[PDB]
């Protein structure tokens, strides 16, 4: 990815050799048109990166919500039903399974190992048999809260109170799904990039007349700026993508798992 | 896309510029990139904002359909958790929800939903739905009738009824939101003004440049024009979210997803 | 609208510049483009942001009316699902909700809502409503009176009463929001800076463009003028979305749509 | 406002730049336009973003007060619909709400609220409230006390008590919101950055413009200065939305409207 | 510390002035117009980024306000619904205050043991310090007070709901501040950005010098002051929980909250 900076620092060299056998032909290149084009592209990059950042933020918010919902849900389970600890274990397993399964869903990885670690094989087989595993997990948690309801351990009021949290989690799932099926531009988001590329490659060809052989330095500077901003944009557009960062999601799933364990007395150890 | 018309027309004007540059002093006419830069800058800025609007709105449509999926899922989930034995009810309400999805899709797309409705629901109900001048809202009303029936039966308390009714509300905010998007577009005096200015600017910019560029104008003028037009475009696409075009929302696939999801949660 | 006038104006100013250009020499006036480029780009930016704010106001107003339709719909639906056999209260409540929509429309469009109220409600409480300084809110209080008259003696429990009350508050938030957008506008430094700032820039512009544009000059000055005037003007009507202009909200159509929906 | 006392100054800096223009090379100082175009554009952008923040702050305030009006309206409405015979509660709670509006308004305006309280409330509770360092919150507490008495009296079920408590939450969020906007101020730095960067830029501009504009320097300099200073002064009271200046929130009018409304919604 | 590299680019401007015919000998030329373009782009990017940072600051402050609000309404409900259970008022309040301080320390990455021991009995403090999220544990303990309050019939499930909603508000606050703490602005943003501003500011005089001559350092220091100030302000806003000048007075907010909860329970400091 330093390859294009390099690439045509070399166009800045070809630019100069190119500048020299010159005016026999009609080619001329001033700075003012590429300044206009460059400002326009900069503006477009500004807006675009803004949208990308907005997507990133929304993802981080949704996952934050996961953590929050699962914490409050477990808290409620402890405050309302302080004695039902096998239900605690199960429901917590389900929430943690929801988190991991979600990560694996967004990252197109296999959730099988994490599920098999957290849940009994019958319910793991069922969830993996489904094409929408995470929703099946939520459904199963719901089944647990409902079982607590028909047993008379939960009134419908407090059942409501926990159902609200499961809603929160559902909204999250849907939101992350929408953000994953995205982005919305049908690979036009790409189109701009090659516009930036062609602009950065033709730029030293237009500065050369004025900057002479300071050209590679100024051109690699400007190219660095635009290209870096573009790549930042593309990585923000794709928070759950193939070339995205492992740390957000993994730490979030670990964080919540730890939290839940700690809340349920499974932590800490005797 | 259609964008080849802008670029080749611009090439041709660029050529007219090349050949007719020698007749500028004799008419008096000469041109500076300087004023043109100002113009194209103010335009670049406007386009940016107008695309903020278009994108925001596109996104809002995606959000709404997302809310369909979420609300229906949770509604079925609640039905299972509260009334796990009422499977007939389950599949009645499911059928209405899927019908709501399809009818919504059909409405935003101006297609006859009679076939899908009669595929999901018994004929009497289809009649009730098509009798209304607002079929999708009456679909909500019929799902609401089922939930209500469950309430009067005593199977649902007013609390749990309320819990489900909230989901019906979410669905209603969806229907309204989609209708509002459908009928209220981004004021396209935006698209009017911007199209005029951008077009005139792209046809005038080989004339904004010519003297300076010569043998290298179709390449640079096309490059600039293309940038503005490929950019001016992201409105074409980000404002037909309910259209059938390749770039609009795959409402067919979304509805399929919803139906498959609600049938997955009911064992069929 | 009258943009054309101020465009024509630019054009005459432009010809003046054309005939006066090298008499700048005899007057000691030199004017290059670069400072006007700066000023014009700053103005463009500012016009960009203001326009964005306007559009936002427009969008939220629209949303508030969308919320009207949605709240009233669900409220009726709840009435038919919880109390399917009390059509009496249903027609009363619906007539109130519709009178609410029209009264609100007339309130934001400064107009007399008497006729439509009479058309939708019985004379007695049309006089009660017109007696109030805030009719729309009075209408809401009446619809609430209907629902309370449904809680009182057993048909609605507290819970389901809550379910309908919530929707009445959705509506009340709409009322408050619309009042906020209508009563408190944008702070009138808004074209109170952008009016001459933009036209003064557009009329002084050909004086600086004549140097280099020479003969082709007015075309470009009317072009730039068109752009800035047309954008500062798109703020014209997006800032008053309850206004009567073309790009303002078709509130009349929206109410019709609302009561068509409730009467179906 | 007193912005013209910066325009006259600018005209003086312009005439000084005119009379000193070609001691420039005789002093060794050269000033082209391009760096001031760059600098001016950057400043313009930053001004645009700052002014945006300011605008959004003012709007937030407006929304807050709108929420006060709404929440109080709905609270009184609920009181009349749930407890139509309890005109005592109507009276005392409405007084408490109006008192909340005024207390908040005086709190934001840094004025004494006691006259309005004595006008609206009996004195033992007024002294109670004035004794507390957070009076407004205390007024919410008291309103809550009465809704709580209605609950314990069995006139309100826990459900209905919840339905009004949600309105007290709405009001509390408002109080916390206004307190936030007032105590937490704007990040000042934007103002120290733009005040001197704009002022300095406006005064230094004619020295870089005199070269090419010559005698036309004061007009163009005072114009550009007028634009940047007018945009900066457009911000000035928006980042302080609770101020007494003419172009900020009519909190008097708003609180009069509120009291007017709550008395209209009770029959006075 | 902006004065350090203000002086530096002043010095680098002096390096440009006192000197440079070297390119003319060398063949290297540098005009303003390309640096104008680059400077405008950078200015745009700085604008957007600063805007985002500000948004983050505003989010933080908003969240803390929500702490104060949620706690207030929680105490209010506790007084209005259970006026006689005053020991519970004091305990729950001490929990809410402990929550505020522990959150402060959590965002500041400091030890909350002193403030915990100040507000809570040693057993609870020990129970809390063992948790991976002490604030969460605090919420869980307050909830246990409210839940205990539910099971001897002192609160109905509905009213227990009403308060639990406030605990959910608080938990949303916690999750959001946690997210603003763990979510740095992506480094790639300042990696490009601020280095690009420093480099732009130090290279600018070399390009301004050909047209400005001896005026270079004044225009260069002006521009550098602008860009660096704007940038620095953005830095400052991105870390709203830091001890730096432009950042949240979490101490002031915490004792404002404590004074408030003490005000509402008739108690004095
Ligand atoms: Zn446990
Ligand atoms: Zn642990
Ligand atoms: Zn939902
Ligand atoms: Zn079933
Ligand atoms: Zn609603
Ligand atoms: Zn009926
Ligand atoms: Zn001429
Ligand atoms: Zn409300
Ligand atoms: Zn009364
Ligand atoms: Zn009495
Ligand atoms: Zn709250
Ligand atoms: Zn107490
Ligand atoms: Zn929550």
């Amino acid at each position: 990815i330093i390859f294009r900076l390099l690439l045509n620092v070399l166009m800045s060299i070809i630019a100069i050799i190119s500048y020299q056998w010159y005016e026999q032909l009609g080619i001329h290149l001033t700075v003012a048109p590429f300044s206009l084009l460059g400002i326009a592209i900069a503006i477009f990059l500004g807006f675009r990166n803004s949208a990308s950042y907005s997507r990133f933020v929304e993802a981080r918010n949704l996952w934050g919500t996961v953590l929050i919902a699962e914490r409050t849900l477990v808290r409620q389970l402890r405050n309302i039903l302080p004695a039902e600890h096998d239900a605690h274990r199960r429901i917590v397993s389900y929430l943690v399974a929801f988190s991991w399964s979600l990560k694996h869903q967004l990252r197109k990885t296999d959730p099988t190992a994490d599920l098999r670690r957290l849940l009994p094989e019958e319910r793991v087989t069922e969830i993996l048999a489904s094409s929408m595993p995470t929703n099946r997990i939520l459904l199963l948690a719901g089944n647990e809260i409902g079982q607590l309801r028909e047993a008379g351990k939960l009134s419908d009021t407090t059942y409501g109170l926990m159902d609200n949290k499961l809603d929160e989690l559902a909204h999250v799932l849907g939101g992350c799904e929408r953000l994953a099926t995205t982005p919305v531009p049908f690979a036009y988001t790409l189109i701009l990039q090659r516009t930036v590329y062609l602009f950065c490659t033709l730029l030293p060809f237009a500065l050369v007349g004025d900057l002479h052989y300071m050209t590679p330095f100024v051109s690699v500077f400007i190219s660095y700026t635009f290209l870096s901003w573009d790549s930042l944009a593309e990585e923000l557009e794709d928070p759950f993508g193939t070339a995205a960062n492992d740390l957000p999601l993994n730490a979030m799933c670990n964080t919540i798992e730890r939290n839940l364990l700690d809340m349920t007395g499974q932590h800490p150890l005797p």
